[PDB]
């Protein structure tokens, strides 16, 4: 057995679906986007014998801007690791992951995270794959709280709108409203979700996918939402293969602080959804929530799907 | 708005569908096999806007024998609660559950469960139902720990057979078997897997859903399969409307206790699987397990798929 770098995307795609294509089904598509896109320094090593790929993992420093966050070069991901089924117990997921690990350690890393990358396919460790966390365990990460992609069935219920006080109008954005988003991110959400917003744009997002709610002229606040006709594949599309015909969804979402706790959050997410149910959206996803957020979508009907696992390695000095 | 009894299974599956369908779906056949099959005291109240259906509780209290084991009247349970999304924080799921448990309380009963009843619809509170745990500890029922359903596609990869020590012998059941099972059952089994088994036959499990492992004679252990020509509706393909075509599902499966950790186990799963690969099956799920037992599943690639929390309220004296 041999490890070294591959950049068959065939090979890894194919590997990732025998292994866990279950609950997270990989394309092509999704998987060359995701990781020819990211803009960090990023490598995937693979196990082989002889020709035959039996393992993967797919690393990162954080060495590229998050909108007016400066890189921190102290932080590694590890965005996936997955060793074929047939070839477990044998060392290989340990030689992959001290492969990555003594890299990024060299480069100056002193944090290691699991998923949560830019471009990530998991927010933590997913609870379908909880047997790794003592895998990870075992390596010196600390398993810490839970997040959750939640599902809903957006053509299935009628909702209520929420009684509007007069002055804020939801709408989905226009080209001249460029400007007036962007500042607002600076303003409120200026790390990660603005530099996901410049890149966003960049791979395929189009106005339609964007509601703006505005007091006046100012915009106070955002949400993305997803259909099948979305150029970009976002977190919320990504298992679309498990969502059926018609799939969608939502997320992020947010309001201006100054105007939050005053029922605003609620509208913008009810037009956005009665926006999804126009375009004939059935099943939906809302990923990379936090529990204390689960109620507000909970009132719209969705539920958690999907939960993983944050995990942290700190280095040794 | 009143409270009481309804013996409407559409209505009550309508309401389940509309509001947990997409993670739970729901048939009339299942629904109806489960409630009127069971033998336990049991009753279902409904919440009424007039003719309409709002919400429901059905509940049961423990007053029929599982297998040698008597029934203990102490012991209640609540198979199910849903209140109509439209209908939430308005005390209604409250007053069912306020219902449901004086009567329980009033026939003796001093133990509350979330599911776990004789057929059940959950193990305990589903993860997709997570934000109802505060329901449940707001009313005085404590949280525990966590059991899973598993799911793997079994046409996806092949398996070496664990080597043979010779003597040990797996096969589906025939009838002249009964007796030798019920025996070896009555022995190491012979609680709530016993009554089961007697139950199942009754209601149109067929000898083709049971391997059976046995050393020279003598039967050491079993499991029962599921298929889509399967009669009976059991844990495992409850959810077989997110299972696709050609679905499936294994468990129970157990081992007379002085054979265990020799490969027996091991040994029979494998059989118990190729069967079913066999008989063309997919995806298919093993119910209610535990976490110390996943990794047994694991090394066939299945994957934790939905978790359920059990939860238990002890009546104050
Ligand atoms: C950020 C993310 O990628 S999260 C997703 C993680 N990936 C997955 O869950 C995919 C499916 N699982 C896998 O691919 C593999 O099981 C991996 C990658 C987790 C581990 O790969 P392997 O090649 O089996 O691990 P390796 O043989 O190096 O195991 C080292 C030790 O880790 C621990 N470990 C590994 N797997 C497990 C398990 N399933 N349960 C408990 N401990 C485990 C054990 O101590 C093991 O030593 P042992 O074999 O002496 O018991
Ligand atoms: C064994 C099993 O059946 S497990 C599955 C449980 N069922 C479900 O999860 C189905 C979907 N959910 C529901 O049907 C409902 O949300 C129910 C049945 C859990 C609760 O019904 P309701 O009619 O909303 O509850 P009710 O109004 O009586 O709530 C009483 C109190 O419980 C607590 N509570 C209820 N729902 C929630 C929630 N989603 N989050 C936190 N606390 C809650 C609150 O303290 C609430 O008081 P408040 O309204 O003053 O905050």
């Amino acid at each position: 057995m041999e490890i070294k770098e591959t950049y068959d995307f065939s090979s890894i795609v194919d590997l990732w679906n025998k292994n866990i294509g279950t609950v997270y089904p990989m394309n092509l598509e999704l998987f060359k986007q995701n990781y020819i896109n990211d803009r960090q320094r990023k490598k995937i090593m693979g196990a082989f014998n002889g020709e035959i790929l039996i393992g993967f993992v797919i690393y990162k420093q954080w060495t590229y801007k998050s909108g007016s966050l400066k890189p921190n070069h102290k932080i590694g991901y590890i965005n996936s690791i997955i060793v074929d089924i047939n070839f477990r117990h044998q060392g290989i997921g340990t030689k992959l992951l001290d492969a990555a690990e003594e890299e990024l350690i060299n480069s100056g890393v002193k944090i290691l995270r699991c998923g949560s990358d830019t471009y990530h396919f998991f927010p933590g460790i997913p609870l379908e794959c909880l047997p790794s966390e003592e895998f990870f365990l075992v390596r010196g990460y600390k398993m810490q709280d839970y997040f959750y992609d939640l599902i809903g069935d957006v053509s299935k219920v009628d909702f209520k709108k929420p009684s509007i006080k007069d002055g804020f109008k939801v709408n989905v954005m226009k080209p001249e409203d460029r400007k007036g988003l962007f500042e607002f991110l600076e303003k409120s959400f200026s790390g990660r979700w603005l530099e996901e917003f410049i890149e966003f744009f960049q791979v395929g997002m189009k106005e339609r996918d964007i509601v703006l709610i505005k007091y006046k002229t100012s915009v106070i606040g955002f949400s993305h939402i997803y259909d099948n006709k979305s150029s970009f594949i976002g977190p919320p599309i990504y298992w679309k293969a498990l969502l059926g015909h018609n799939y969608g969804g939502l997320g992020p979402i947010g309001i201006d602080k100054t105007y939050r706790k005053q029922g605003l959050g609620r509208l913008l997410l009810y037009e956005s959804l009665q926006i999804l149910k126009k375009r004939e959206v059935k099943k939906m996803v809302i990923d990379w929530t936090e529990k204390d957020i689960i109620n507000f979508y909970g009132r719209f009907n969705f539920m958690p799907w999907k939960a993983y696992r944050k995990a942290t390695k700190e280095v040794k000095d």
